[PDB]
């Protein structure tokens, strides 16, 4: 009875998950990097 | 009927949305890496 | 009494410290960069 | 009924502004880089 606890569950998991597997995937770091540097 | 509660939902989505956008943009990571060079 | 609440923080301190560790420990910066840079 | 969720609200609002303030204050980014590079 509370889906804005739930909101903070799914949204922190959601969130540090979504950060490090965004960060690993297979040339994210490099092409995000790179692209950034011109 | 508890504003912590919504302090934490509010910081979530503030906290995806600015990161995101933040991120990307116009060539945004090149502004900050930038900025903190001086 | 509220294992939502007390995951919430689990998960909100595990954030924070891996975030920092994960950046530190043996320089691990060089390992993400060297790992990621195929 | 959470005192722990006072504890996600500080460390939250804290952690976001760790970020922030850590990426640009002074010259930050080159202190870590030129951590981990050495």
């Amino acid at each position: 009875s509370d889906p804005l606890a739930v909101a903070a569950s799914i949204i922190g998991i959601l969130h540090l998950i979504l950060w490090i597997l965004d960060r690993l995937f297979f040339k994210s770091i490099y092409r995000f990097f790179e692209h950034g540097l011109k």
